[PDB]
């Protein structure tokens, strides 16, 4: 039993973290095979942060301008190229700790584990979710850029995020491992504002399903709801609209617990108007939205309590 | 910016997880040097678990009765002994991935990272706290027995916990790596109840200091109090008594934020008597008590390993 915000074991990602230094800037890089991936803004200088011409800044760089350090070994860069907002530094040595990996671009509401690193060495691991406004609520300090988000289904590490910058609201923005930013952000220090954040409704519903599997039912009710009537109420609480895709995805959890998806939706509608009245669900006085339907099936049992 | 429940990087511990099989029971083991540590109830049949005489059953078992799988290569057992509630299996090969490590026993209210494994394969990591009733609110399923809790200080991994059993309330109980149980529990199928848990007061204050560091300041007030007067309030809301060493431990956080510990206790006292008044603190509608003062300092400073 129990339900914790679990992260994937970070071992396969720790063996890939290095330190990339260009000029006076030092951040982290991801060492896969013979390529080191890092944010391209490592080549920015102090006055190249508001409107950096990355193509112009990169054409002035030679291979020996990039100091790559894996632990205490110093990797020699034998080539470099830019792909969107990430730098790809070709190195002399293939990382022998390179795992079964691949690059995937996730969608809002998806979860992943973050390995917060500084100066190339890992500091901690926690779980995140791509917010609907394409930001993530992470734990990043100065020098954390280059830290990567990932999922480890089976024995394959699916890299889906690389940290680039922190917005003024304290949230974080980054790119996939191909350099394409999540959301309408750019790697410039001009003041950018993340869109208004909404609650990931499909994740909340799955999380309520996780509570029923673990033996908690106080929040259910005898009512149902149409899909449209639910969204009309949910948007008044800043909730992401619930689509037929989400209803389908919740099917297996619905079949396991015996509660129809729209019945769980009516219980959520009631929870939003009543609160929890001094009670908790799975150990929290808020409605958690960082557990996907996929996360619930993996973490929870196959037999309901 | 940002504050997440962060776990230590599990890389150094992942390389020590093996699968231990005795008969039909298969659980996880910790492979350090040429010894595999695992719960002693692995030798127990479901029939023996009701009232087992562990030494009586261990003499009948032998080295060959213990199948230890490290990844997908077989380990040969050359000896077996018992220390308290954990089984020590002498194996023919020293683990080349054995990191710098210690065996330590933690106090209640101290936090640690848990690497949940199944069939010797780590599947998740999360941050726990040793509850004042000596249980832990983990997330464990069938086969997770032998999952270990650990901390890291520099390059040394202090093993502090090994999972043994689940309590009927969904919480979990286990031993240190020397076989000494945490709390008034035994490794046998009998009626065992977790005592009425309390809230770790020093951790709440630490988590409140972490909220102030991240700009969450609405709960601060002009008032202070005494250690006497607060401990009365703490006793009435089932909070652990705040000691003088608890305040000294919070010393650095009091100077960094300019908020005295008894000044913060007044804020926590008002938060206990009046609630959060519809607001949240670090994205929580509850008073989080699973961040030690060190955990706050470490996450708000970027200590790596
Ligand atoms: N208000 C300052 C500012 C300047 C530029 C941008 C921007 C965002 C996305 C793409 C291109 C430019 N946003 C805000
Ligand atoms: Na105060």
């Amino acid at each position: 039993s129990g339900f914790r915000k679990m992260a994937f074991p970070s071992g396969k990602v720790e063996g890939c973290m290095v330190q990339v230094t260009c000029g006076t800037t030092t951040l982290n890089g991801l060492w896969l095979d013979d390529v080191v991936y890092c944010p391209r803004h490592v080549i920015c200088t102090s006055e190249d942060m508001l409107n950096p011409n990355y193509e112009d800044l990169l054409i002035r760089k030679s291979n020996h301008n990039f100091l790559v350090q894996a632990g205490n070994v110093q990797l020699r860069v034998i080539g470099h190229s830019m792909q969107n907002c990430v730098l790809k530094l070709k190195v002399d040595t293939a990382n022998p700790k390179t795992p079964k990996y691949k690059f995937v671009r996730i969608q809002p509401g998806q979860t992943f584990s973050v390995l917060a690193c500084y100066n190339g060495s890992p500091s901690g691991v926690y779980q995140c979710a791509m917010r609907p406004n394409f930001t993530i609520k992470g734990s990043f300090l100065n020098g954390s850029c280059g830290s990567v988000g990932f999922n480890i289904d089976y024995d394959c590490v699916s890299f889906c995020y690389m940290h680039h910058m922190e917005l003024p609201t304290g949230v974080h923005a980054g790119t996939d491992l191909e350099g394409n930013f999540y959301g309408p952000f750019v790697d410039r220090q001009t003041a950018q504002a993340a869109g208004t954040d909404t609650t990931i409704t499909v994740n909340v519903l799955a999380w309520l399903y996780a509570a029923v599997i673990n033996g908690d039912r106080w929040f259910l009710n005898r009512f149902t709801t149409t899909l449209n009537d639910f969204n009309l109420v949910a948007m008044k609480y800043n909730y992401e609209p619930l689509t037929q895709d989400h209803v389908d995805i919740l099917g297996p959890l619905s079949a396991q617990t015996g509660i129809a998806v729209l019945d769980m939706c009516a219980s959520l509608k009631e929870l939003l108007q009543n609160g929890m009245n001094g009670r908790t669900i799975l150990g929290s006085a808020l409605l958690e939205d960082e557990f996907t339907p996929f996360d619930v099936v993996r973490q929870c049992s196959g037999v309901t309590f």
